[PDB]
């Protein structure tokens, strides 16, 4: 399948060079498949999520996104235009307020209750979360994004956005996860993206358009903006049969368009994600 006037970042994931607008992907898009977008909820009514999406939890007294961050990752994912992975089913789970916001026992109680919410869920190709948040490094964030990748969930979260390495903030510092860096239209790595032995793979994060609250869309620009395409590109693949939750992170490494980025700090992996999707 192609999509013609694509953004960006979807456009760069299926293809070996940059600068160009179509994305291709098989049109199995991830059907059977189910991401968890742990974040400040999900404006699940957007025609763009067609039916697709739903909360799942709450920690607030809403479920709603009243920021739109959730939702812009959400639509990454998953929406009808700006997402890698058309066809997948996505849960919301709100562990950050609607300032962007969460405490780190939330967050933790959230992944705990992904790893146990699968079994509740049809996801016959496989099950995702996606984690666009972060702060100062804790043992016990990474011990959760651990578990929920134990559990049988490809975990992709955040390299952060503090121009630094990652390996001082959770769960981006957690190995056991993938660790998602950021790049820009022209194969940059993002002004803001975190660095370092920890990350495991590049997604687009610079001027990236998706679904925003309110029924709308803007362009906004961080790891949280890579992270998506990566949870996504993981959702696609398993729906194909091609890598499992365990083994996709690895597998998208294993693929990924390999020293193409520029400013790639020595000893920072330089792999862009891509799906290597042949029409």
């Amino acid at each position: 399948a192609a999509q013609t006037n694509a953004p960006w970042g979807l456009a760069r994931i299926s293809s070996t060079s940059p600068g160009t607008s179509t994305y291709y992907y098989d049109e199995s898009a991830g059907q059977g498949s189910c991401v968890y977008v742990i974040d400040t909820g999900i404006e699940a009514s957007h025609p763009e999520f067609e039916g697709r999406a739903q909360m799942v939890k709450t920690y607030y007294y809403s479920s709603r996104d009243g920021n739109g961050h959730g939702t812009h990752c959400a639509g990454t994912v998953g929406s009808r235009t700006y997402g890698v992975a058309k066809k997948t089913q996505l849960f919301g789970v709100k562990v950050l307020d609607d300032n962007g916001s969460g405490q780190y026992s939330t967050i933790i109680a959230g992944m705990d209750f992904v790893a146990s919410d699968k079994n509740n869920r049809n996801c016959p190709k496989g099950v995702v979360a996606s984690l666009s948040l972060g702060g100062g490094y804790s043992s016990s964030v990474n011990s959760a994004a651990a578990r929920l990748q134990s559990s049988g969930v490809m975990v992709a979260v955040a390299a952060g956005n503090n121009n630094a390495d990652a390996r001082n903030y959770s769960p981006a510092s957690e190995p056991s996860v993938c660790t998602v860096g950021a790049s820009d239209r022209y194969d940059r790595r993002s002004s803001f993206s975190n660095y370092g032995s920890v990350l495991d793979i590049f997604g687009p994060g610079t001027d990236i358009l998706s679904t925003w609250i309110g029924g709308s869309t803007r362009s906004i620009s961080g790891t949280s903006m890579a992270t998506p395409h990566v949870a996504g590109l993981a959702a696609y693949l398993m729906t194909l049969g091609k890598t499992t939750a365990a083994s996709a992170c690895r597998y998208i490494a294993d693929t990924a368009n390999k020293g193409d980025l520029s400013n790639i700090p020595f000893g920072t992996v330089n792999l862009l994600a891509y799906n290597n999707y042949q029409a």
